[PDB]
């Protein structure tokens, strides 16, 4: 389902507003809003990652945790 | 100093300015800013503000303009 970038950014609600990463970004890396603080996780991979900061690259730091993820790898592509 | 006032010369020096800076060091100097010579932290030499952690989508100018709304650089006080 998650698969759909959408589905994910929808998830993004109340995410804090003064994040350094937009939750568009983040939609966009294929991760989901868990809903406390700034912690996302990638629905394909299930790694979880928080505490963003000015100058991180959303799929850049995804590929750090999870290089071998399924989504970042372009496996759910066309 | 030099005369900086000159694009030309706040160019001589980015000489060893990081290679892959999202912002180029032109872009920078062309917004009047000096490379202070460490990391990507750069200073204007009009109203001497420093700045860094360029990021991909920046605007040169608009940081710039950002921490110093008044900068007679920004403002065209140098205009010829
Ligand atoms: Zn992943
Ligand atoms: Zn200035």
């Amino acid at each position: 389902e998650f698969v759909e970038e959408f589905n994910r950014l929808k998830t993004f609600a109340n995410f804090p507003s003064g994040s350094p990463v937009s939750a568009s970004t983040l939609a966009r890396a294929g991760f989901l809003y868990t809903g406390e603080g700034d912690t996302v996780r990638c629905f394909s991979c299930h790694a979880a990652v928080d505490r963003w900061q000015y100058g991180d690259s959303a799929v850049g730091r995804h590929r750090k945790v999870s290089p071998n993820c399924r989504f970042i790898n372009g496996f759910y592509l066309e």
